[PDB]
RNA sequence: CUGAUAACUUCACGGCGGGCUUGAUGUCCGCGUCUACCUGGUGAACUGCCGAGUAGGUAG
């Protein structure tokens, strides 16, 4: 919760880059808003000056990263492991069993390949607009949404590139897609009673 | 029916040079240890003989 206090203490550039990457406490983009959304649209290459990253087929590489957001990481710890898993805990746990039902689930991150790491900006970072701690890509998938005339603060995005952001991101955030063969996933089997056995990965 | 099933981290190596802990010093004064104590071998292994013999031998 260090939004403008951490914006200009005159340290260095990458204080913000350490602050959006989800291994840190969040910030809350409420007061100074257009100067922060010009950062995430400029975190793709590795303000308002290094443009032509706005209203092009840039969005074709920008839309492909929202499918791969990975609640759970199927590549841990072996590298070659294809899979997409995004589902919460499915139930509840008692008082003395620590798991990820006991902490809230808001640090999910792109894990597909090497090239699209920087181009997975602008829709996979989390910025706490006024209430909700929320991302940027699970918000711009509807029409009647604020901080979207601030997309028109930049006089570049025509309202036919708005017409794709209407209907591209429609139903995505519940899937599980792993195929057990041929794959490098681990799996075991355990008894559920003295009659059958349940496999689990 | 085990975060399941399989798995060689390896090769080479100079820590070295030099060096003054010193000067001075009063532990002293006094002092009652004492009283009382059963160790218990019955008669029991006795008497000659040779040799000058507190040595040596020898009898039943």
């Amino acid at each position: 919760l260090k939004e403008l206090i951490a914006s200009n203490p005159d340290d260095l550039t990458t204080e913000l880059k350490r602050a959006f990457r989800p291994l840190t406490p969040h910030i809350a983009i409420d007061g100074n808003e257009l100067d922060a959304l010009t950062i995430l649209v400029n975190l793709t290459d590795k303000a308002k000056c290094k443009q032509k990253l706005r209203d092009e087929k840039w969005w074709a590489s920008c839309i492909n990263c929202v499918n791969y957001r990975q609640s759970h990481n199927p590549k841990f710890p072996d590298i070659r492991s294809e899979g997409v898993i995004r589902t919460q805990a499915l139930g509840e746990l008692p008082s003395f069993l620590l798991s990820s039902s006991k902490i809230p689930p808001y640090h999910w991150s792109y894990s597909h390949d090497s090239k699209y790491v920087n181009k997975s900006a602008f829709l996979t970072n989390e910025f706490c607009w006024d209430g909700e701690i929320s991302c940027l890509g699970e918000l711009l998938k509807d029409a009647d949404h604020p901080l979207w005339n601030t997309l028109k603060k930049l006089g570049c995005s025509q309202k036919t590139c708005k017409a794709m952001a209407k209907q591209l991101a429609d139903i995505t955030l519940t899937t599980i897609n792993v195929t057990l063969a041929p794959n490098y996933l681990t799996q075991i089997s355990l008894p559920d009673s003295d009659t059958s056995y349940i496999s689990l990965s």
